[PDB]
């Protein structure tokens, strides 16, 4: 048996459902869809966003209004969802969906941007601590784990399509850039790069005039799993057709 998982920042839920969401759901019959960036609380949604037949959803918004958020739809309901590393600077901003699926917890998370401030970066980079330091926790107790989202850096020059120019912009600083490495290091892989080793292949562009027609963007959004777990993976690709949002899709196949 497949399952198959995908991970898409929609910039907005109710945003998408006007740009062909629900249409492309029903096509992609995902066992699992992992939403990032939903601005909204369930309630201001509408009936057949917040209930799309065959899926149990669990939504996740940030306290502050019309800010991030995250959810998750999948077919078989997880043991029970965890929306925290147990920080409160870090637990209130919608940004954290951890699914119990008994086979690994899957990690949902919409890592913060830190371009609008040094005050944010740190915030990104601390972010980026906790987790870890999450993951391992639950890694380290026998789980295997999928974490999928997006992490708001490119990892390496081939990641993006202008890396020169953007050696000193949040999204591919050095210092966020060791951080992947850091990760990856402590026994998780990049999944999408098990399989794929080409240029061009991103998930976010600009609204930016031509930029998604130039194809002028970075990958940054990813599957990761933990090393234990990765004989599972069988496929690891990116929905780079798919319209709606300034990110594309990203799925992921695993057979247990
Ligand atoms: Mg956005």
């Amino acid at each position: 048996t497949v399952l198959k998982i995908i991970s898409w920042n929609v910039n907005g839920l109710r945003a998408v459902h006007r740009k062909g969401f629900l249409k492309w759901f029903m096509e992609e019959k995902p066992d699992i869809l992992c939403l990032q960036e939903i601005k909204a609380a369930p309630e201001q949604l509408p009936r057949k966003l917040r209930h799309v037949e065959g899926y149990r959803s669990f939504f996740t918004p940030a306290e502050r209004k019309g800010y991030s958020g995250v959810a998750m739809y999948t077919k078989v309901p997880p043991s029970s969802l965890r929306e925290g590393f147990g920080v409160e600077r870090f637990d209130t901003e919608g940004r954290i969906q951890i699914a119990d699926f008994d086979d690994f917890l899957l990690y949902n998370i919409y890592f913060p941007n830190g371009k609008m401030s040094e005050e944010r970066l740190k915030y990104k980079l601390e972010f980026y601590d906790a987790f870890l330091e999450d993951v391992n926790r639950e890694r380290d107790s026998g789980r295997n784990v999928i974490i999928c989202g997006d992490f708001n850096t490119a990892h390496r020059e081939i990641d993006l399509a202008r890396p020169k120019e953007n050696s000193n912009v949040s999204g591919f600083l050095p210092v966020e850039r060791a951080w992947i490495d850091k990760f990856i290091e402590n026994g998780y892989v990049d999944t999408f790069r098990m399989f794929n080793s080409d240029p061009g292949q991103y998930t976010s562009w600009s609204y930016r005039t031509r930029a998604r027609e130039r194809n002028v963007g970075w990958r940054l959004d990813y599957f990761f799993v933990n090393e234990e777990f990765k004989g599972k993976v069988k496929r690891s690709w990116i929905l780079s057709d798919v319209m709606g949002s300034d990110h594309c899709p990203i799925g992921l196949e695993i057979e247990l």
